[PDB]
């Protein structure tokens, strides 16, 4: 590892003990080197997940305090490692981190997602991929809402089409009759947008409540309807017995 950020994680673990241990100046310098030789190399969108383990590894030698604070320091953006490596669907690295037991799975950055939000963006490619994305679902809080309109990870997956977050997000469990600030549900968003499987996967879920209404007292049949989804329609009428 470069010598100058052990020298950081040495100067970040006397700070943590004692803030009166460390100049403002030296913490400045401390955080933003760990920035640029940790969280920058780590958040490469094909980092290594060896080379992150490695890191974590020397880490985990320091303070549990040290461990905890680098694995979720945060950059300008609020952006922590597991941001970035859930962003750039980096599942290995996501996988590292997870394996270190101090991850903060539902921080949100400042635009006001966690990794798990973040998650409903990503394209899963392989099982490897489902099995780390369910096990960070069975961490953090999925129904959690973000700053940004109140939507879920499951709203926001729905909305970027994501399947595969989509299964695995009700797999665990995800709360589908959560209402975003428009009183939109992912079932009207899977309606607006006529992604039909999503609508699907959504009706198959038993507490589904297809009577809720957004703010402008649609549902998510007039949503259907207005959006041209016919086929969505028929699956809202078989889920209704009709």
């Amino acid at each position: 590892l470069s010598p100058d950020l052990i020298s950081a994680c040495l100067a970040l673990e006397k700070y943590l003990d004692n803030p009166n241990a460390l100049t403002e100046r030296e913490l400045k310098v401390a955080y933003t080197t760990v920035l640029q030789e940790w969280l920058r190399l780590a958040c490469r969108s094909d980092a290594h997940p060896e080379l992150v383990r490695r890191h974590l590894v020397t880490f985990r030698a320091m303070s549990a305090r040290l461990l905890d604070y680098v694995v979720n320091i945060a950059d300008s953006n609020g952006n922590t490692v597991l941001h970035y490596s859930v962003s750039h669907a980096n599942f290995p690295v996501v996988q590292q981190l997870l394996d270190s037991g101090v991850c903060k799975v539902d921080k949100q950055n400042r635009a006001g997602y966690s990794p798990i939000m973040l998650t409903a963006l990503a394209t899963l490619k392989t099982q490897d991929d489902i099995e780390t994305v369910l096990q960070l679902f069975r961490l953090g809080n999925i129904n959690a809402k973000a700053s940004q309109a109140g939507q879920t990870a499951l709203m926001l997956a729905v909305s970027h089409g994501r399947v595969d977050v989509v299964k695995a997000l009700l797999a665990c469990e995800a709360d589908v009759n959560v209402q975003d600030d428009d009183g939109s549900t992912a079932l009207m968003c899977a309606c607006e947008h006529g992604h039909k499987e999503i609508a699907g996967l959504l009706l198959a879920v038993p507490s589904c409540d297809i009577s809720l209404t957004d703010r402008d007292g649609s549902t998510a049949l007039m949503v259907a309807l207005d959006a041209g989804q016919s086929e969505i329609a028929s699956m809202l009428y078989s889920r209704m017995n009709i």
